């Protein structure tokens, strides 16, 4: 298990080490063959190397089997040239490894339906993985422009772009509850019709995974009224962007959310939360999202699904047993990591 | 007050007459000068006239100041040519009057936060009007196509298209709580940048209305976590379509929702619910949405805002006082219309 660890800025070092402590504890118990090295990234790397993704980190990422990424960014670096800003290093990491599917799970862990914006009965059991196509769609479409008179943009998709994001959805669904919902606008748009029929063709290779299709505006309604009905959801880029953010508010504790970017090169696993510099070094940062990023690494980079499930349960019980400050408790980073390891043992 | 009344199919006759009884009661009390005529539309008109929008109804719509529209459609007509289906008559009515903004309010009436998918604290006081551009955007954009290889569609908008939907938003906000949120994707898309800056320019004519801007994916999050923060929301067509449907589930009793289509010609006010043929003639159809359509007619077709507010309060108290079957009560159509008129008197 070869992991390049890029902790970043602010709370990145604290929460990334918490995740590594869970990984070393499972390595000792299971003989995972964990091997990792820490590389400079983000603002720390701008300060030491003059750029956020220096060639050493490029090489270590390049030579690794997975990247455990912390959080990047800070005021210091906000006024820099676009070329070297923390935010850009993140797009360079993605581009260097041709990562084309962003995976975001939103889950209401047992006993925390209280944090949901939704009523307890609706929030209970929510666990959905939004898979969003990353590289195409209207954000990158040609033609595009603006004049005094008008502005135009093109939602374009080729058979390959749709095929590759659909396969990670199917493969992802196999490791969870075997249900895929692909979301489109096929009843009005050609791109939607095309998406639908390419995913239906792709679906034929995955007989052990159920596939249904929904329109985006209906799916938005569903995600508030009955989100627990879904397992994996896959769609294009801007709808993926809308629907991941919709699903992200359902646990109602955004600090908790992990993310993965999967592709041709080395897969990247990171917390959704930012670098929260204001509390760096205080030992209060909630490690839940970094620990669940490590569990997405085990599931998605190494296929150790049953261990990811085991990490997830450990985190679920620690959230109940010693809630961090964000869940109204007092458990600082280390105290919370400890009760995860206690459940993991 | 000249109203063309197009009751349609299924429950359309029952719920439209309930709305007319509220209008005749306010006419007697206030001397509104109500004048109306009932015209054939939808399936009833296909059966009597051979087409869903026959020239008499075209003329009466044409000569009226507002259309009180019921619900249209039924199995009988589903296998007809597209040319004459109920659903198409609705697009012909819209087109004939060049209606370009669809207005959908989602409101949690006091005491019914219980029906919301959201927790009581979040659902309390929600009242937001989504204004959606109807005539343009990607659903109608050129170029568009599909091949074996790819599919493409164009989200295009001209300065006029944006200007006219922004003005009804501003004008709408003036009659409610004076706050507009325009929603775009201006941080990635040219169409978004263009939209934003045309609405900011338009906004200058409305100094008594506050304007802010939000990205669609952030606005989706907001609509679940703090929807009560908004008054009027305006956006393009597909995002309008996504965001109206998101906002529509927040009261959690879709039967209750009214709609208005506003434009150059005669404005159309209708319930959101369909023709529900299965209970036509039973006298159980909930008239709330048709009665609140009549209140949107008073506010938007005739500017009698204070009377619309007065109708709305009457309906709010009747929902509490004699809940219809959908809110777990026993009040049939007539019984519910009666306690609205009791509060209206």
């Amino acid at each position: 298990m070869k992991v390049a660890v890029l902790p970043g800025d602010g709370i990145g070092p604290e929460v990334t080490e918490a995740a590594l402590k869970v990984l070393r504890a499972l390595d000792e118990a299971e003989g995972l063959g964990l091997a990792y090295e820490v590389f400079p990234f983000g603002g720390a790397a701008i300060d030491a190397f003059g750029e956020p993704f220096p060639e050493p980190t490029r090489k270590g990422v390049e030579e690794a089997e997975a990247v455990l990424l912390g959080s990047v960014g800070g005021p210091k670096w906000d006024g820099l040239p676009r070329k070297i800003r923390p935010e850009t290093g993140l797009l360079s990491l993605r581009k260097s490894q041709d990562l084309f599917a962003n995976l975001r799970p939103a889950k209401v862990f047992p006993g925390l339906e209280r944090l949901s914006p939704l009523k307890e009965e609706i929030a209970r059991g929510v666990d959905v993985l939004i898979v969003r196509e990353l590289t195409g769609g209207i954000y990158f479409g040609e033609p595009r422009g603006m004049s005094e008179a008008e502005a135009w943009n093109t939602e374009r998709y080729s058979k390959p772009e749709v095929e590759r994001v659909a396969r990670v959805a199917f493969e992802a669904a196999r490791k969870r509850r075997k249900h895929v919902v692909s979301v489109d606008k096929a009843n009005v748009l050609e791109v939607g019709e095309f998406w639908r029929k390419t995913v239906e063709e792709v679906g034929r290779g995955y007989p052990d995974v159920a596939l249904e299709h929904q329109y985006v505006d209906a799916m938005a309604m569903h995600l508030v009224r009955s989100p627990a009905r879904f397992d994996v959801v896959v769609t294009g880029n801007i709808f993926g962007d809308i629907l991941s953010d919709l699903a992200s508010v359902l646990p109602g504790s955004l600090g908790l959310l992990p993310s993965a970017s999967l592709g041709r090169g080395t897969p990247v696993f990171e917390p959704v939360h930012g670098s929260a510099p204001d509390i760096a070094g205080k030992g209060i940062a909630n490690p839940t999202a970094a620990i669940l990023s490590a569990a997405m690494m085990l599931e998605h980079a190494f296929g150790l699904v049953e261990l990811a499930r085991k990490v997830e349960d450990a985190v679920a019980k620690a959230l109940l047993e010693t809630p961090p400050p964000d869940l109204g408790g007092s458990a600082g980073t280390e105290a919370f990591t400890a009760t995860v390891l206690r459940h993991l043992a």
